[PDB]
């Protein structure tokens, strides 16, 4: 029954342990010099450059292990690429409000001789054109900061993976490979740890993605089972039984 949103709950709960646990130590971001590619790598498997890859293909492969009760299925990524629209909507409706630093920014001010006080002394979109240009004045990771942003947004990132990874723990615990489960749940740990190391985001900020991704989750599993059907165990306890006790056969 409510299973489900249990998992679901813990799940988060779960995805929350890792930054509430930084965000609580004082660590801050600084130079180091090879973990930033890895973690640009990580970070670019969801930029969307590819993709669109990582997402289509848990997209099909959530509905393989999403069967049976798929008639749901389909509502729920409907329900969620619902919320994207929505996402994307309030996203580049609001660039107003921000008016905050990236871990990179404050580094970057200091390094560049920026009086604090006279940093936020001017402006608003002055500001993020100054950080642009004291970006143009390693390459790839330029790129980065100048292609995503001066000020701190939600995290785009922490919210995919750590959506992903809830579906996964939530509307699967009854096994279609585990190892998803798992790999999801490990993967969006390293996108979250990929936007901290590469000054992205304030621990808090991944925290608070990790919230919304739960919110966001959790009223489209209830919705979409709302009308009509959940997944529950579909007819596929007795496949899933029978493909439980393929594991001792041999002899
Ligand atoms: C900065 C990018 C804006 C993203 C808009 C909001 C995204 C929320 C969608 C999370 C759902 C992910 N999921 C489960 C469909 O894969």
């Amino acid at each position: 029954g409510r299973s489900i949103a249990r998992r679901t709950a813990v799940g988060a709960a779960l995805l929350l342990v890792m930054p509430v646990a930084v965000w609580i130590s004082g660590w801050r971001w600084q130079p180091g010099s090879w973990l930033l590619k890895a973690a640009f790598w990580v970070t670019e498997t969801v930029t969307q450059p590819w993709g669109v890859i990582t997402h289509l293909i848990l997209f099909g492969w959530f509905l393989w292990c999403l069967r049976f009760r798929i008639k749901a299925a389909f509502v729920l990524f409907a329900i969620l690429a619902a919320a994207i629209l929505v996402g994307q909507g309030v996203k580049s409706w609001i660039k107003d409000k921000v008016q905050e630093p990236r871990p990179f920014v404050i580094w970057l001010e200091k390094t560049h001789h920026m009086p604090v006080d006279k940093f936020y002394t001017l402006k608003r979109a002055e500001r993020g054109n100054l950080v642009k240009e004291q970006l143009a004045e390693p390459q790839y990771l330029r790129s980065h900061w100048q292609k995503e942003t001066g000020f701190a947004f939600p995290s785009g990132h922490t919210m995919f993976a750590a959506s992903w990874a809830l579906l996964a723990v939530g509307l699967l615990w009854p096994r279609r490979r585990t190892l998803t489960i798992a790999i999801l749940l490990v993967w969006a740990t390293g996108v979250m740890g990929s936007r901290l190391l590469l000054g992205m985001h304030w621990p808090r900020d991944l925290v608070v993605a990790t919230l919304i991704s739960w919110a966001l989750v959790a009223v489209a599993t209830w919705l979409a089972q709302r009308i009509c059907g959940p997944l529950t165990p579909p007819e596929e306890n007795r496949e899933i039984a029978q493909r439980e006790q393929e594991s001792l056969e041999h002899h």
